[PDB]
C-alpha cells in the first residue's frame, strides 16, 4: 500500500504546517481534507512526544492509524472523520489545559489512542436497535450492557492483535496490562449511559476540587475528558454544530426508518416525520453538552471559553427556531406538499 510507503517514508510533517490555528479550540478539523489526517494524527503524536517517550516504532505506528482510518465504515456521522475531530480535541485538551498536571503520561496517551478507536465499526445504529434487532453484537455483549462500545474496544484490542500493528507490543507486561484496562474504561465511557450514571460522581469530584493523589478522581476525569473530546463539535462555531445536526440526524432518521420497517414505534428524535430539529437540539444543549462543558470549566478556568461556546449555539437555535414555520407560500408558490 502506497499511503503506508508515504506516511513512512516521507516524515512526519510539524504540526504548524497543516495550520497555524491548529492548536487553537477556534480551530475546526473537519476542514483538513480526509487524505491529510492519518498525517496530522502522526504529527499530533509527534508534538504530544508520545512516538519518543514510548519509543513506538514507526513502521507499526504508520500501519496503526491506517488499519484505524480502515476501521471506520461510511455512516453520515459516526465515521472517521468523527474519530479524527474528536482525536484532534483531545489534543487541543493537551495543548490548552495542561493535563499533565492532573494526569500520568500514560493516561493522556491512552486517552488519545482511546479516542482514534472510540467509535470503531459503527453501523450508523445505536444500542437499543443492537438489541431490538437481536443483531450478532446484541447476542455478544447485551447482557453486559454498552453494546457498541464493548464492540469498539473489540475491535481496538482486534487491530492491536493483527501482526505488525501493537504499537504496544514491547511495552513491560504491566504497562501493556495498563493501556489496555485505560482504553477499555476510557471507550466504555464514550456511553452517554455511562455519562449519566457518573454525573454526580463528576458534580461531587468539582466540588471538592480534583485530587491528584486520588485513583477514583484519575478515572472520572479520564470519563469527562473523553465525553467533551466526544461532543466537541458542539463547541465550534454555529456552521459547525448545524452542519453535524443534518449528519446526527440523517444518521438517526435512518435508524428510525429500520425500526418501522420492523414493526417497532421509533424514538421521536429518530422519527422523520415526528422529530423537530430546534427543539431536540436545544434540549441535547440543556440536558447533555452545556452541563458537560460547565463541569470541564469548573475543573480547568482555561475550558471557559468551551462552555461559552456551546451556551451561544444553544441560543442561535432558539434564535432559528422560527425558520422551522413555513410562513407564506413555498418558492414554488404551490401548496402540493399538503
Ligand atoms: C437527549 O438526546 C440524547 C441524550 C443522550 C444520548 C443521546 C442523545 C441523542 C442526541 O445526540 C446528539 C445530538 N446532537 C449532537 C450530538 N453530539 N453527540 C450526540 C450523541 C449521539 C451521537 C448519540 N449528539
Ligand atoms: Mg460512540
Ligand atoms: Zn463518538
Amino acid at each position: 500500500d502506497d499511503e503506508y510507503t508515504k506516511l513512512l517514508h516521507d516524515g512526519i510533517q510539524p504540526v504548524a504546517a497543516i495550520d497555524s490555528n491548529f492548536a487553537s479550540f477556534t480551530y475546526t478539523p473537519r476542514s483538513l481534507p480526509e487524505d491529510d489526517t492519518s498525517m496530522a494524527i502522526l504529527s499530533m503524536l509527534q508534538d504530544m512526544n508520545f512516538i519518543n517517550n514510548y519509543k513506538i516504532d514507526c513502521p507499526t505506528l504508520a500501519r496503526f492509524c491506517l488499519m484505524v482510518k480502515k476501521g471506520y465504515r461510511d455512516p453520515p456521522y459516526h465515521n472517521w472523520m468523527h474519530a479524527f475531530s474528536v482525536s484532534h480535541f483531545c489534543y487541543l485538551l493537551y495543548k490548552n489545559l495542561e493535563l499533565t498536571n492532573y494526569l500520568e503520561d500514560i493516561e493522556i496517551f491512552a486517552l488519545f489512542i482511546s479516542c482514534m478507536c472510540h467509535d470503531l465499526d459503527h453501523r450508523g445504529t445505536n444500542n437499543s436497535f443492537q438489541v431490538a434487532s437481536k443483531s450478532v453484537l446484541a447476542a455478544l455483549y447485551s447482557s453486559e450492557g454498552s453494546v457498541m462500545e464493548r464492540h469498539h474496544f473489540a475491535q481496538a484490542i482486534a487491530i492491536l492483535n493483527t501482526h505488525g500493528c501493537n504499537i504496544f507490543d514491547h511495552f513491560s507486561r504491566k504497562d501493556y496490562q495498563r493501556m489496555l484496562d485505560l482504553m477499555r474504561d476510557i471507550i466504555l465511557a464514550t456511553d452517554l449511559a455511562h455519562h449519566l450514571r457518573i454525573f454526580k460522581d463528576l458534580q461531587k469530584m468539582a466540588e471538592v476540587g480534583y485530587d491528584r493523589n486520588n485513583k477514583q478522581h484519575h478515572r472520572l476525569l479520564l470519563c469527562l475528558l473523553m465525553t467533551s473530546c466526544d461532543l466537541s463539535d458542539q463547541t465550534k462555531g454555529w456552521k459547525t454544530t448545524r452542519k453535524i445536526a443534518e449528519l446526527i440526524y440523517k444518521e438517526f432518521f435512518s435508524q428510525g426508518d429500520l425500526e418501522k420497517a420492523m414493526g417497532n414505534r421509533p424514538m421521536e428524535m429518530m422519527d422523520r416525520e415526528k422529530a423537530y430539529i430546534p427543539e431536540l437540539q436545544i434540549s441535547f444543549m440543556e440536558h447533555i453538552a452545556m452541563p458537560i462543558y460547565k463541569l470541564l470549566q469548573d475543573l480547568f478556568p482555561k475550558a471557559a471559553e468551551l462552555y461559552e461556546r456551546v451556551a451561544s449555539n444553544r441560543e442561535h437555535w432558539t434564535k432559528v427556531s422560527h425558520k422551522f414555520t413555513i410562513r407564506g407560500l413555498p418558492s414554488n408558490n404551490s401548496l402540493d406538499f399538503l
